[PDB]
């Protein structure tokens, strides 16, 4: 009982993180087998992050310019290279901390733990959403640029994100691990504004079936709706439109509760129209988005790793 | 910028999560140097836990009978006995990722990270308050005793909680490490009711800082007030009661952020009196309160472990 936003256990990638520095710039890098990555913008000045040319400010670094440190240890750089937006910085030594792992590019609406690091050290761990408008709300200072964002399955970890930016508004931008940034932004300080911020609907409507197995039962209603006319609803309250794909990902859920999935969007379309009246859900004066129908199941289900 | 719901880096305690198996109960135990502590309800059956006398129980089992696994790996049992609530299995193997550690027994109002496990293995790790009433809302399932609660000092873990029991309002009791209760709750399956959950008032006023921290500032007014008038309002809406300590920790806040603790009382009593009127704060529609001064100050300057 109870339902609590929950992290991935974060040995496994405490294991990979590691210091970067080039010139006065050190932020972290992740050390996967004889590799470290890391955003590319560790090579830049506060002049050059105005406007960058990074294969330019590249040929002026060699393999020695890269100061990498696992720990208290000193790694040796044997070759560099830049994909996309992050650079790959070839050691000598392959982690002995390697886990298994993937790089994974995650869909919109998609759930990920953070390891939000300082120098290499890690500060703290926490749960975020890749948001609709591909802007991820964390808790980042100067210096936790390349901490990363990954998923666990059993024994294997999916890596997701790695930290590039802070727009003006206070929300955070980066990349996949093969450093294509989620979104349209830019590895440079011009001002650059997120879209509409909608709300993930097919991870509110699992948060609701998770409050339904906890007890939390008072927003259940007498009604039901279609996908048409629940989507002209979700449409005014800036939430994604629900398609059957997001009804069939809800099966085991309702199948668990005994509540049609089309029942349970009745029951949110009257929260969005009526509000919850100073009452709360799972401790939630909100409709909280940042479950996935999977997340639910794993938390309700007790899965291990 | 932004502020989140931050637990620790859960690896150390990983490293020290075991599977404990007396008959036909499983549930977690901690790995410490040579010694294995886990709550002393392993020895009950479900007849048992209705009026269980452990003395008595325990007259029955022998070392032989604690299965104890690491891993893949079985440890050898070479002596037990019971310490108030929890059971210590000595082992003749040390914990070799044992590290440095306390235990330590928390005030009401105090936060820490659970890394909720389930057959010694890690499911995830989120971020507790101690309530005023001595209970803890977190996510706990059968199988999911002798789970723990932590604080990190750099690299020293304070161990603060063992998860042992339900409710039947679900939340959740358990003890310190030296196997005292939190409050008046008994390891028996027999009905215990929690008192008041009073709002942790120091925190919430800590948060509030956060949030100026973090530019969300319009619940700031013009008002100040004294702490016997703040205390009749906390009262009222069942806050607990500040003392000057608690204005003393804050001061370091205050400092920061040039609001007076005073004041900020004054614009909690607004908030208090009036609602958020739909707004949000560090994107809650509740005041939150599981967040310490210390953890605010922490979050808020990337200290790392
Ligand atoms: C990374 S080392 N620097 C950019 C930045 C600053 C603040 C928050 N997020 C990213
Ligand atoms: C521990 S193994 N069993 C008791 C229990 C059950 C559910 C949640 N919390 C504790
Ligand atoms: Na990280
Ligand atoms: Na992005
Ligand atoms: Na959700
Ligand atoms: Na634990
Ligand atoms: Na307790
Ligand atoms: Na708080």
């Amino acid at each position: 009982s109870g339902f609590r936003k929950m992290a991935f256990p974060s040995g496994k990638v405490e294991g990979c993180m590691v210091q970067v520095t080039c010139g006065t710039t050190t932020l972290n890098g992740l050390w996967l087998d004889d590799v470290v990555y890391c955003p590319r913008h560790v090579i830049c000045t506060s002049e050059d992050m105005l406007n960058p040319n990074y294969e330019d400010l590249l040929i002026r670094k060699s393999n020695h310019n890269f100061l990498v440190q696992a720990g208290n240890v000193q790694l040796r750089v044997i070759g560099h290279s830049m994909q996309n937006c992050v650079l790959k910085l070839k050691v000598d030594t392959a982690n002995p901390k390697t886990p298994k792992y993937k790089f994974v590019r995650i869909q919109p609406g998609q759930t990920f733990s953070v390891l939000a690091c300082y120098n290499g050290s890690p500060s703290g761990v926490y749960q975020c959403a890749m948001r609709p408008n591909f802007t991820i709300k964390g808790s980042f200072l100067n210096g936790s640029c390349g901490s990363v964002g990954f998923n666990i399955d059993y024994d294997c970890v999916s890596f997701c994100y790695m930290h590039h930016m802070e727009l003006p508004t206070g929300v955070h931008a980066g990349t996949d691990l093969e450093g294509n940034f989620y979104g349209p932004f830019v590895d440079r300080q011009t001002a650059q504004a997120a879209g509409t911020d909608t709300t993930i609907t097919v991870n509110v409507l699992a948060w609701l079936y998770a409050a339904v197995i906890n007890g939390d039962r008072w927003f259940l209603n007498r009604f039901t709706t279609t996908l048409n006319d629940f989507n002209l609803v979700a449409m005014k309250y800036n939430y994604e439109p629900l398609t059957q794909d997001h009804v069939d990902i809800l099966g085991p859920l309702s199948a668990q509760t005994g509540i049609a999935v089309l029942d349970m969007c009745a029951s949110l379309k009257e929260l969005l129209q009526n509000g919850m009246n100073g009452r709360t859900i799972l401790g939630s004066a909100l409709l909280e988005d940042e479950f996935t129908p999977f997340d639910v199941v794993r938390q309700c289900s007790g899965v291990t790793f």
